[PDB]
């Protein structure tokens, strides 16, 4: 019934907000639609896998908030296997390599690839993390899809194929689906192309021992009966002194303030009184989430390591169901496994098949790419298609089609009377990630603390000390990387 | 409580569906979120205006279903004023003209304008009305915005400016917001560029005497207490023998079948058990409605007619708040008025102003365009910003961003167990319009009649006899219009003669 703050959503962001408020001495209630917490994180446990992350999993350097929260809850990380060689598979052939990006030998192709990554970062330096609509060329870049930008930038099919895979992998959407401004912002606010794409020293460096679902689970443990499961929120009424929040099972909650910690578009599932302001009313119809199936194939041994392959595969082309894999073996070296993502249109196309049919296609692909018959003998399989989830809408996160970010972007975290907005989509650093979920939940919690006169305005946004366990190495470039001409640049010189 | 069919939504589509089912002898209930029926149609009545349509208003030749339904309800149409000259206002100057499209004198610009409209229709002929995703180049066209297509097609700024206005006016969205495949489908399924853009012999030919809101109102009168107002649906449960539908005010309805007659994205406001299939789950998050403010400025007399202007203005340029107007004077010649649309980004930009501020900007624009000081002396003003509507989401209709129609289009009207889908967005002829609302509502109703074994399969889709009151003249082209080269076409001819 009555409390200080109702938090709508028991994902990492909602849980992080509720914990901060609880620790500050306020009475909080979390209303969660599902019969579990964690949202876009979900750790499955069974005897065959021990544990496996079927949603969000990876953490890395510069993601200090999620690392701090997890450590406080008694969790530890381990390093994703990147000891041996990575593989770039292109035109039916595997090319092993070391370093974050697959190397290029043809001189013209080299210039084109170098210019592509460089230009993504160059453009990003003009985009404010907390206000991408304030970029000098915001409208020009927002009125273009990533497909148009890539068609302009990439003088080789080689670069365009890799750039396309990069987009698909980052935001689980097609290049023609997404705004160029939004995508460039997205990469920039994760620290740039090297940081986002790297395993060692990047976003995919580590996973949590025992799974990421433990973050939301352990906060639920701390909050006790304050978390209400199977309470989908249906109605928010702000016409009176206290805010009224109603659930599908007909419970009524009364609070001074509300935190909305759900994907922006899932705000549509709530009927508002009074109606939302015009801009938010339309915004929440314009912001879909991507499409992905996360698939984990289990083997008797991590056989790829014997061939000096780490398990990372970057796989070009339409025919391949999975464009990117990582070794998912446990740190102890057992429960050998390969994790792959079926991305964007392929998630939609391949969903028509059976689980067994998808397993077969993945095994035959992996056998090809790894050059190993052992890939054809899986011992177990787990998968999750996030497109089917009513209370997620997709994964990993919300994307912005052309024209939307400039017109509606500023309303994302703008309070509506006594409703404040959390959720990873509202973060300014690693938005889209578990890190962004923590940032946004704590920031939204502090907005309410300020509204209550409990903290000053300059404490709403708070810096985070660097993790001592996962220190960040700086991102470096070489002289030649910085100064070598693009393809059209070289032609000008000629 | 218990009935044969629950219809969710009391707009024209839901009301047409409910009426058909009722007439067939079934027990129907209509659950409507608002304190009124009509949805994206709304006729305001007061002493200053008598009546005025603030939402959907125009009907025309080839829209035979809405015309038949309205006639059966005792309604009549009248012709929108197009006796005098139209105005094209470009680069701060007005150019009066006659005919549906502004004439072009520059031979190069002429070729470019002629090729633009022609090519829109050429491309449209490759797109099946009932399955646009089956077009031979569906993926190529769907992966492009209308902005990209226009940049490719238009060799003059003049053509590109007019083409941009055309898109904004048709679908209340920016050219960079919308799929080229979807937009080309949208125009084709209204009968093409001439039919959609025309007043005389097109979509803007007529309005209903007394307002379009009367269609939904008079059906409510026929259905009596079967229409439940202020019953927003929150929950649909199909796990049991009969379908359970719950409302926000905690009422429960039980039915054999359900018709969803709401904008596709507004399906998000309903919690489903079991969850929707994956494709529909995601589709309903990918399909926004456009942005528009409909504004009506009232004057003592229709003074523009005295200067041989009909009241139609096509107004190019960023500075102009309104890009298109029509005479909204009553057929009796009184309550003189100009209707204008504030479109797409301008609906968002200008919403920041007060009502009085918007009135002032419109009057000063109209004074300039009509060359008339009388435009600065309004007697009344009415407006409606559809962007603010929780139970509409926007107007006129739903648009598809790049990539969506080919991936998700086929699920739009695919039944989900015992839920069938009406609403104008699911129509195949004048989708987006009141006509499409009628087509989709009656089609969805007949899908259920077939499911009940009451009619054969071949009766689900039904042709409509042409109106005797609003006959359709065919769309014609001239020999030169058909065969004159494009700009690049002419350049090829110059290339070959020089080679
Ligand atoms: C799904 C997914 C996947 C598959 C994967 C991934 C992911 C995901 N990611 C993302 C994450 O997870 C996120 O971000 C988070 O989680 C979010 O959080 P938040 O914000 O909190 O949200 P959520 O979860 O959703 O929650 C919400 C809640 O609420 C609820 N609801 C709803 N509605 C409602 C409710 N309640 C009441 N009422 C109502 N009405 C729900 O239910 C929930 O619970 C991620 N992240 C990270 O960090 N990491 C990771 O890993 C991840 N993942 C992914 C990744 C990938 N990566 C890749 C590889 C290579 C590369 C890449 C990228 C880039 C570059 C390279
Ligand atoms: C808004 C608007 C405006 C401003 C204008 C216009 C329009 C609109 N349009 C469109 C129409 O209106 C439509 O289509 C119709 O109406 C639709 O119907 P339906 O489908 O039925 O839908 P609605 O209405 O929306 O209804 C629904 C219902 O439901 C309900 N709900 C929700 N949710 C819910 C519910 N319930 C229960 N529960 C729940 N959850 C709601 O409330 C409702 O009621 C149009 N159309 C026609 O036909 N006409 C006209 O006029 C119109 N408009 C416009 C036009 C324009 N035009 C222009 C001029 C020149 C040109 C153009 C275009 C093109 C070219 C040229």
């Amino acid at each position: 019934n009555k409390c200080d703050v109702v938090v709508v959503g028991g994902g990492i962001s909602g849980m992080a907000a509720a914990k901060l408020l609880h620790d500050s001495g306020l009475n909080v209630v979390v209303l969660e639609a599902r019969d579990r917490v964690g949202g876009r994180t979900y750790t499955l446990r069974n005897q065959k896998v021990k544990y496996v992350d079927l949603g969000g999993s990876y953490v890395g350097p510069t993601q200090n908030r999620i690392l701090r929260l997890a450590k406080e809850l008694g969790l530890e990380t381990y390093k994703v296997n990147e000891v041996e060689r990575l593989i770039h598979h292109v035109k039916g052939k595997s090319y092993p390599f070391r370093g974050p990006f697959p190397p290029v030998w043809n001189p013209i192709t080299y210039l084109d690839h170098n210019n592509f990554w460089r230009t993504m970062d160059d453009m990003g330096r003009e985009i404010p993390s907390d206000a991408p609509w304030k970029a000098p060329l915001a409208e020009e870049w927002d009125n273009m899809t990533m497909k148009e930008l890539l068609d302009k930038l990439c003088w080789t099919e080689s670069a365009k194929q890799l750039a396309t895979l990069f987009v698909n992998l980052c935001v689980t959407a097609e290049t023609h689906e997404v705004s160029a401004l939004w995508f460039l912002w997205y990469v920039k606010q994760c620290g740039g192309t090297t940081r986002i794409f790297s395993t060692t020293n990047g976003g995919q460096e580590r996973k949590f021992v025992g799974g990421s679902g433990q973050v939301s689970e352990r906060i639920m443990d701390l909050l006790g009966d304050r978390v209400k499961l199977e309470r989908p929120v249906i109605y928010i009424d702000q016409t009176r002194e206290n805010v009224l929040v109603e659930t599908l099972n007909h419970e009524m909650y009364e609070a001074k303030y509300v935190i909305s910690a759900i994907p922006p578009t899932l705000g549509m599932k709530i009927h508002f009184n009074p109606p939302l302001p015009m801009m938010r009313n339309q915004m929440i119809t314009r912001v879909p989430l991507g499409s992905v199936i996360k698939c984990i194939v289990y083997y008797k041994e991590p056989f790829w390591r014997k061939k000096d392959y780490c398990g990372t595969m970057i796989i070009d082309g339409e025919e391949a169901p999975v464009a990117y894999t990582l070794d998912d073996t446990k740190p102890e070296g057992n429960y050998a496994a390969i994790m792959g993502f079926i991305l964007a249109h392929k998630a939609r196309k391949l969903a028509r098949l059976t689980k067994e049919e998808r397993l077969k296609k993945l095994c035959e692909l992996y056998a090809k790419v790894l050059g190993s018959l052992e890939a054809l003998e899986p011992v177990h399989y787990e998968e999750k298609n996030w497109c089917e989830e009513q209370y997620s809408g997709g994964c990993y996160t919300t994307y912005f089609p052309p024209g939307i970010l400039t017109q509606y972007g500023r309303v994302l975290r703008q309070p509506v009377d006594r409703i404040y907005f959390a959720g990873t989509e509202t973060a300014t650093h690693w938005s889209g990630y578990m890190e962004g979920a923590v940032e946004a939940g704590e920031r939204a919690a502090r907005e309410i603390l300020h509204a209550m006169g409990k903290i000053p305005e300059d404490e709403i946004w708070q810096s985070e000390p660097e993790s001592v366990d996962v220190p960040a190495q700086p991102i470096t470039t070489t002289f030649l990387e910085r100064h070598l001409p693009s393809v059209p640049g070289l032609l000008r010189l000629i």
